[PDB]
Order: C-alpha cells, then structure tokens, then sequence
C-alpha cells in the first residue's frame, strides 16, 4: 500500500542529497583510507527533526556530518582495540580515526553555532570516557546498568543528532530539550533492536565480547537457575565457551527473553509517539512516525 | 634557574593559572600522563603578553593545544593488546578534552585553528608513514614534515595566543610566523640530539625508527654509496645498531651537524629579526631568552 521509505525520505529528498555531498590537506595514504571507508539512519533523523521547526540550513548539514563523522571515528577506533599483520592495520587506522575525529570537529565549527560545538565536543568526551570505563571495569545483571550504558552511548548519539537538529534551526530550549528526549527514545529502541539480532544467525557475538543484553538479563532475573547464573558468570568473565553461549542464548529464548525485549521496545516507542502527539500533524510528523515504525519493525 | 627566571617571571601569575586550569579511567589517564611528562604554554602566555593582558580565552587555548599535543604523543605509541587498547582510548579522551577547551575560549577562529590543526597533525602522520615508501634524501620533505607537525603546533600556539587577545590580522600572522620559526628551531635541535651520546639510551634512535633527519640527509647529499644503502636499510625497515652507528659518524664527518646548527641559526635570526619590529620589554626579553634556550639546550 503506502511506501514507507517514501513517506520518510521524499520530504527531505533534496537535503538528503546535500548532506551526502557535504559528507564527502592531501595525502596518498590519507585519500586511500578516508576515501576508502567513505542506510543513513541518523542523518535522516537530523533532517526530519529540523524540518519539524523550519527549513534545513547549512548548519543542520554540518551538524549531521559532524556527528556522523564522530560515530564513524569511534567504530574505527573500536576495531583497533579488538601477528605482524595485526599491528600494521592498527597504526594508520588509529590515525584515520583521529582524522575523521578532527574532521568531525571542523564540521561542528562550520555550523557557526557554539551550542552545537559544545554538544559535539562534550559528546566526544562522554563516549571516550565510558568506553575507557568498560576497559577498566573493576566490579562486575540489572537492566538499570544495561540502559545506563545505552543512554551513554548509542542513544547518546541519537539524542545528540536530534538535539543538534533543533539547535541548528535556532528554536527555544524546550524544543531542543524535546528533540533530545525524542532522539534518546529512538536511540534506545534502535539499540535494543540490535541486541536482539545477536540472538539469531542471519551468532551470540555480544556474549563472546562479554555482554549480557536485555533478553538474557530478563531470563536470569525471572528464572534464576544456577546453571544459567553460572554460564552468565562465564560470559562476563570472558571465560564462557562458544558452545555454552549458544546454550544460554537458547535458554534465553525458551524463557521469554525476546518477547520481553520486544515489549520494552514497544514501551519506548509509545513514549516517543506520545512525545510527538504534542506537535500538529504534518508530513514531517508522519515521516517520523514511519521512521520509528521502520526501526522497530526492522528484522 | 637563571635563564628560566628571565622567561618565567613576567608570566609567573598566569603560569599558575594555566597549571590550575590544566589539572578507574582517571587512574590510567594520570599514569600515562606520568609516562609522557611547558615549552608550549609559556610560548602562548608570552606571545599574548606582547599584545595585552592574558585572558581566560588565552588559558583555554593553551590547555586545548597542550592536550592536542599530548594525545598525538599518546597515539604515536601504537607505533600486546592491552597496551594498544590503552593508548587509543586515553588518546581519544585527551583529544576530545582538547576540543572542549577550544570551545571554552568562546572564540570561533581559535576553534577553527585547533580543529584544522588536529586535522593536519593527523594527515601529517600519514605523510610520514607514506614517506617510508619513498627512497629519497631531500630536505624538502624533511622540512615539510616539520611544518606539518612540530612547527605547526608552535605556530598554532603563537597564533591562538594572538587571537586570544583579539589583535588584528597582521598581528596574528606575525605571531603565527614567529611560532613556526621557533618550532622549526626546536625540532632541528631535537633531531640533532639523536646524533650524540646521551651519557641506556641508544644513539640514532631515529634511524632505529626509520627516519633520516636533517644532518644525515645532508651527508647523503653532498656525498660514498655505501652509506646510501645503510640509509635505505633504515627506511627499508631493517638495519642494525652498528650500521646506524658508523652512518652517524659519516654524518658527523661530512659536515652534517654544523649545517644543521647553522640552519638552526638562520631560522633563529628570522625570529629574532621579527621581534625587532616590537618595542623592547620584559616580555620581548623573555621571548628572545626563550628562543636562546631552545637552541643551547
């Protein structure tokens, strides 16, 4: 019936093109690596949110580029953290990441907006810090800790995107605050959606890396079997086995971990819709509702 | 603490302020902070004083750049997994904290300055890491590297200092140029030390790192095809503590250290001659002295 993608992008078609151009000082190595790593879920969010308030300005585009560069840089730097050919990939890729990261800052400044500069830089700080926390973890299963981490990372980026979108069109503090919460809710649905995917083949990777995501956490809290509580200790400990993980993953499903993660997503989606109900309807509001349905429904 | 007193006294108060503003993670950030451990901040405060009183913008600029400098040093140490993991994360932090201080200057041109510098410094490391592929003994590359790297940071320090007290474009350009000449002097000096015996520290560490700094380059240029291959080994990635040993001697014998010393001396004259455009003062005095220290070291 109604083409979802169209409801989402059509209204921002032209500014999407402007963003893609703007998203793309010379080096034989530089060109190869930056050029080399060069769906826009976050840029689409930045554009739609700005269009809630006004026309997209060149500041909106630089914001979107800036934040997208910041995200790209940390993904690149994360691979690094994770024989002679290992080291090699590593040295330039850290420098590539540092470049993307500086370029990210240039774009923020090209917004000619202090708050946006403040937002991007402080966000850069936040991301650095928590993730430097994960490495030093001194003490070990609550959702609370799980959500806190999401709010500090993936959802922090989505919130930043939306917040920057509003600052870029210069609306008041409440609208900026409204946009930030919106983006945060969206970032949380998005992150939980991704965590669920890991429990399926299309496997169990987050566990191999030490992570227990919402579905697992749910099964343990409700069931509390010692065998489970035990493999979980092993996952966090970095000691679980590739085979054990498949089993805990499976234990999770059988114990309603997914249905519950999906129910939580629904709660945050409703929080988001309820937030949007304060706005008059428009093609932009409709585009955002479809965006959020497409995030959630994605599988 | 005699030359030092002529330099520091005129800005003793703002030096404190700077240090003040400069101050599980925190425990691994301050440990690497102790592994690396104020030439640059001093330069910033002195240049500003040439023009007016130090502002909070001035201090944030100094902290900003000093942190940018620290993060690249910390990232340059990726040159097993825990140490690698550590530097990147720490580096990235200091880096993000740098941009925070740049924004706290409440001055767009400085934010532009720092961010573009961050760009150039990076790109300037792929410019050297692409250099190894090239088998050439030209100073044109050598200086270029210095200008995109060490000298770019000193230039930025001077330039941001000027912006930080809001003087004109002429004055800002004058400062930038001064800072560049100082940083070039600073870098060449450093490179030279790699050539002499530091009364556990191996001579020619740079060669040991795959780099042929000015004096070698000079020897290999007014010259004994044997050395050329000892050189291509350093770049080729393979040479041994002995080879790089004799090569250093040839460098010392073919007039490679004097040339560099007299090149340092020319640049130092350009910077001295720029200062001659300002009225004498305890600040100017402190700068000329600062510059002497960077050379006699």
């Amino acid at each position: 019936s109604l083409d979802s993608i169209s409801l989402i992008k059509t209204p921002i078609e032209a500014e999407l093109e402007d963003f893609k151009a703007l998203f793309d000082d010379s080096n034989a190595l530089l060109d190869s690596v930056i050029t080399h790593i060069r769906k826009m879920m976050r840029p689409i969010l930045v554009l739609l949110v700005a269009r809630l308030y006004g026309a997209v300005t060149p500041a909106t585009l630089h914001a979107a580029v800036s934040l997208e560069l910041l995200h790209t840089a940390s993904l690149v730097h994360d691979d690094v953290v994770d024989s002679v050919n290992a080291i090699f990939n590593n040295k330039v890729s850290v420098l590539a990441g540092d470049y993307l990261l500086a370029t990210s800052l240039v774009h923020a400044e090209q917004t000619n907006n202090y708050e946006i500069i403040r937002l991007v830089s402080s966000l850069g700080q936040k991301l650095a810090e928590g993730e430097l926390l994960q490495l030093s973890n001194v003490s070990n299963f609550s959702e609370e800790v799980y959500f806190d981490v999401i709010r500090k990372k993936t959802a922090a980026l989505f919130a930043a995107c939306a917040e920057a979108a509003a600052l870029s069109v210069q609306v008041g503090e409440e609208e900026v605050a409204f946009a930030r919460l919106l983006g945060e809710y969206i970032g949380i649905c998005f992150q939980i959606k991704d965590d669920i995917f890991d429990y399926f083949d299309s496997t169990g990777n987050d566990m191999l890396e030490g992570k227990l995501t919402l579905p697992a956490l749910y099964a343990l809290n409700t069931t509390k079997d010692a065998w489970a509580e035990q493999i979980a200790f092993k996952v966090k400990e970095g000691t679980a086995t590739p085979d054990e993980i498949v089993r805990l993953i499976e234990f999770t499903k059988d114990n309603g971990g997914i249905e519950y993660a999906c129910r939580t997503i629904e709660q945050y989606k409703k929080k988001a819709f309820d937030l949007l109900a304060a706005l008059p309807d428009s093609n932009i509001c409709l585009a955002l509702r479809t965006y959020l349905d497409y995030v959630v429904a994605r599988e």
